[PDB]
Formats: C-alpha cells, sequence, structure tokens
C-alpha cells in the first residue's frame, strides 16, 4: 500500500510531534505513586488507580490524568491533599465525588499539573482496559488516535461543555471504523468474540477476549495515512448520525436509533461498549454535529485532492 505515502509521511511527523514524552510520562506516573501514598495514609482499604489515555497508551503531550479512587473517605482524602500542598477543588455531597486537582506547590509536579480523582469508577477503568488491549493488538491504532484526537482540538470540536464531543467519543468512533467499516478490519470486536466471558460489574457487562496473544495479525496491511482518510470519508459522508448508532454490540455494527430507543441527548450516538445505556456524544447538540460533520467533510476534501502537494498542515490549521 502506497497510495498514501506522502500523507503517511506526514501523519508521523505530526504524530512524534504530540506524543506525550517518555519524560512526562515518568512524571505523571511519579505523581500517581506520590498520590497513592498520601490515599493509604487514610485508609490501608483504598486504592488508586490510574484511568483514561495516560493508562492506555492513548494520550497527547501535556494531556490531564484520570485517576480513581476504588473501595465518605473523599473529603478526608481532599484534606490531605491540600494539607500536602496541592492545589484543587471539590464540592461535597456532589451526585458524583471529584477530586480535581489544579496546581502542586511543595510535590514537584509543577503549577500547571492537574488531574481529575473520582471514586468508584470502575466501568471507566475496564473500558479503559479494552482501549489498552486494543492499542496492543496494531501498532497503527496509538498514532491514528493521537491525529483525530489533535485535529479534534485543532478544530474546536473537543468540547463536550460547549456543545462537541469528548476525546473518548473519538477514540471509539475510531475503533468502530477500524472493527466494524474498514475492510479487511484491522481488528475483531473482542466483545462479540466466541471465547469472551461475561463478566458483570456495577450491572454491566465488562468481559471480553483479552487473550492478545492468541489474536491473530491484522489481514489489513493499509497504511496509517489510508486509514485515516478513510475514516475521515467514512464519518463525512456515510455514516448517518440522525438514524444510526456506533455499537460495539452488534456483529456487523448495524444498530438503528430506534431498536436502541435513544430516539429523544441523541443528536450523535455512540453507545459505549460496555455501559450500555450510556451514549457517549450526549453532548453533542444540533449545531455542534453540523459544525463535526462539516470538519469531516473538510478533511476528507483535503486529501481527495487532486493537486500536489497537498498543503497537508491545514488538517490540524487553527478554525
Ligand atoms: O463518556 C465517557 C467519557 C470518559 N470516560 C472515561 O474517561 C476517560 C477519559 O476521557 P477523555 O475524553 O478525557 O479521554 P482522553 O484521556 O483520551 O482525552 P484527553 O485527555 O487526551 O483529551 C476515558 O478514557 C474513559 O475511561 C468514560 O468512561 N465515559
Ligand atoms: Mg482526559
Ligand atoms: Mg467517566
Ligand atoms: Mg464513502
Ligand atoms: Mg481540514
Amino acid at each position: 500500500d502506497m497510495s498514501h505515502k506522502e500523507f503517511t509521511k506526514f501523519c508521523y511527523e505530526v504524530y512524534n510531534e504530540i506524543k506525550i514524552s517518555d519524560k512526562e510520562f515518568k512524571e505523571k506516573r511519579a505523581a500517581l505513586d506520590t498520590l497513592r501514598l498520601c490515599l493509604k495514609r487514610i485508609s490501608p482499604d483504598a486504592e488508586l488507580v490510574a484511568f483514561g489515555s495516560l493508562e492506555s497508551g492513548l494520550a497527547l503531550k501535556n494531556s490531564d490524568m484520570d485517576l480513581c479512587v476504588l473501595m465518605t473517605i473523599a473529603l478526608q482524602f481532599y484534606e490531605e491533599l491540600i494539607a500536602e500542598g496541592f492545589e484543587g477543588k471539590f464540592l461535597q455531597r456532589a451526585r458524583i465525588p471529584i477530586i480535581k486537582l489544579t496546581s502542586d506547590t511543595k510535590n514537584g509536579f509543577g503549577a500547571s499539573f492537574q488531574c481529575d480523582i473520582g471514586f468508584n469508577n470502575r466501568l471507566a477503568i475496564h473500558n479503559t482496559l479494552l482501549l489498552s488491549s486494543y492499542t496492543k493488538l496494531d501498532a497503527r491504532l496509538k498514532p491514528m488516535v493521537l491525529l483525530v484526537k489533535h485535529w479534534a482540538k485543532r478544530k474546536q470540536i473537543n468540547s463536550p461543555y460547549f456543545g462537541t464531543l469528548s476525546s473518548y467519543g473519538y477514540v471509539l468512533m475510531v475503533l468502530y471504523y477500524l472493527i466494524h467499516v474498514i475492510k479487511p478490519p484491522v481488528f475483531p470486536n473482542l466483545l462479540l468474540s466466541p471465547l469472551k466471558q461475561e463478566k458483570i460489574v456495577d450491572g454491566f457487562d465488562v468481559g471480553f477476549d483479552d487473550k492478545l496473544e492468541d489474536i491473530p495479525p491484522s489481514q489489513n496491511y493499509s497504511s496509517l495515512g489510508s486509514l485515516l482518510h478513510g475514516f475521515f470519508r467514512f464519518y463525512a459522508y456515510k455514516f448517518e448520525p440522525r438514524e444510526k448508532v456506533v455499537t460495539f454490540r452488534r456483529p456487523d455494527g448495524y444498530l438503528t436509533k430506534q431498536e436502541k430507543g435513544w430516539t429523544s441527548r441523541y443528536i450523535l450516538a455512540i453507545e459505549d461498549p460496555f455501559e450500555i445505556s450510556h451514549n457517549v456524544g450526549r453532548t453533542v447538540s444540533s449545531s455542534g454535529l453540523y459544525r463535526i460533520r462539516g470538519e469531516f467533510m473538510a478533511a476528507s476534501r483535503l486529501l481527495n485532492s487532486r493537486s500536489y502537494p497537498i498543503p497537508y498542515d491545514s488538517l490540524f490549521e487553527e478554525a
């Protein structure tokens, strides 16, 4: 596959530009160490677990950590963190308790240090296990995801709070394309594997075929450039957000918003692979979806261009 040699070259250069460095990764793991020790100072029965992009390997540089306390203790933890010289915010008695650390004055992790600490978020820990597994399965996934995230931030469509879509949402659109759209698939669907064993946590099946070494190498040999082009095209032109659900529970990836009963927020429907009642795209508005689709189409057009060379840089330019 040399269909996208130049786009691919550019893609890997950008990737090496934006990927989290090994020194920042090391700092983040040392901060987790520090934070786990502080937690162990208040209860021996509480555990501190990383999840999200740092844990699965899908992290951009200058990214925030996603932490989870596993085991009323939140308040106590919060107070010890501040006493320890950390700066942060927390609202006791919140439905979803959250400690947001925004700074460190004493522990060496910088005035810009940020992480969110949730409590008993086991589903996020499991979906992170899935994403880790897939990044282990194929070497093209990590860079593809970093590039999609970078693009979505640059284009201003990575704002859940402001009508667009979480980074996690983007990762799932990527996986779904890799699994159920592209032929041949880069990836099998690990949830639907005949070898998958059910495993119930907080009411949902988080079981998946996790025996990676028994998974055969991808029969798709496309280049990174080709995969990205195909992805942008699928969401620009083929996927129908008004009627379809991105899903990981159908052998052919076909799911209608009406079977799902997701017909009244469901502008963009992305069914979480484990938390099946959660629409990861719940934050996408009518206007946010129009802007998202607009960006998919412009990206598609850029890469379908007839001229040469193609100004690939515009793919990650602002606005
Ligand atoms: O709807 C959601 C959102 C998030 N999560 C859980 O939150 C984690 C982080 O959610 P993010 O959207 O922040 O993922 P990310 O780490 O890849 O994004 P960046 O910081 O790099 O911009 C996810 O990886 C997932 O485990 C959910 O389980 N469900
Ligand atoms: Mg994050
Ligand atoms: Mg979450
Ligand atoms: Mg097409
Ligand atoms: Mg563009």
